């Protein structure tokens, strides 16, 4: 069994840089399967699936596996000024195009992106497991702030569509980001607020893991503990 990891910088091995790293580092410790880590820092559901990496786990994914898709940090913004990762607005089958990279590009909704790549997945016996993003630094200012983004519904409602799973890895983060407190929150993110050094890596790591736990998700039959802080919800 070989789990599948798509995502950004908070998700990618060297995180963001400067000794930052990635979540997905964290996680083959955990699981009895083999963890192939294709998160690549700056993608987003469009960039990802423009530069065919989506397409390249479709090709070598077999009956069993899973995938695990995860993003949001990099899907806004505006398309005036287009940066090559903005998604079109929308929950549908919206559509827009841009010129990016000398092409008209067809651009689609967040939720488009990831039920597109669902279905390949799935149509091959792949098991897919969408993924809200990680939260930013909520202690930034010194006092605790719950503001989830668009793209934490827009997985929620993506994984509902595609009939696949969804694991809340979001309201997870911040549950336990809450109870440890602003001081060691912030030790967690050493040059901005998104990228986590290997310490924040871990405890976003085993977030992700206590949703998995606690919500049943089929990941629950290779994770070799369930040890972990924090409470379900
Ligand atoms: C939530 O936790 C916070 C982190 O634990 C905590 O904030 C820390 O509080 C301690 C205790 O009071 C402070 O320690 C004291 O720091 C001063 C020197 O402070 C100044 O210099 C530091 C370091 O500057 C350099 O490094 C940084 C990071 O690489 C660079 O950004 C920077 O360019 C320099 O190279 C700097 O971080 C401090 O910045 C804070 O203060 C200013 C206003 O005063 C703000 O503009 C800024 O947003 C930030 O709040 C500051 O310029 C030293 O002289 C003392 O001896 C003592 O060591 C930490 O500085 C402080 N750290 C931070 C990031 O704030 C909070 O108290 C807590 N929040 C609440 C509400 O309780
Ligand atoms: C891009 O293609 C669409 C139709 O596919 C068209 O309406 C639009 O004007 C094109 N944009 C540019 C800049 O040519």
């Amino acid at each position: 069994t070989t789990v599948y990891l798509a995502g950004d910088s908070t998700m990618a091995k060297n995180g963001g840089g400067s000794g930052t790293n990635g979540w997905g580092e964290y996680l083959a410790s955990y699981l009895s399967a083999t963890v192939v880590n294709d998160a690549v820092a700056g993608r987003s559901a469009r960039s990802y699936t423009r530069e065919g990496r989506f397409e390249n786990i479709a090709d070598v994914v077999t009956a069993g596996d899973y995938v695990i898709v995860e993003f949001g940090h990099n899907d806004g913004g505006s398309l005036s000024t287009d940066n090559g990762r903005t998604d079109c607005s929308g929950t549908g089958a919206e559509v827009c195009y841009s010129v990016y990279d000398g092409v008209n590009e067809t651009i689609l909704t967040f939720p488009a992106y990831l039920e597109n790549a669902a279905k390949l997945f799935t149509a091959k016996g792949a098991k897919v497991i969408l993924s809200s993003q990680t939260p930013n630094n909520p202690w930034e200012t010194g006092t605790f702030v719950n503001s989830p983004t668009r793209f934490v519904e827009y997985a929620e409602l993506a994984a509902e569509v595609a009939g696949v799973e969804y694991v809340d890895h979001w309201s997870y983060v911040d549950s336990i980001y809450e109870t440890l407190g602003n001081a060691t929150v912030n030790s967690y993110f050493p040059i901005d607020h998104t990228h986590t050094s290997p310490a924040g890596a871990e405890v976003v790591a085993e977030a992700f893991l206590k949703a998995v736990v606690c919500t049943g998700t089929s990941l629950k039959s290779v994770l070799t503990t369930t040890s972990f802080e924090g409470t379900c919800l």
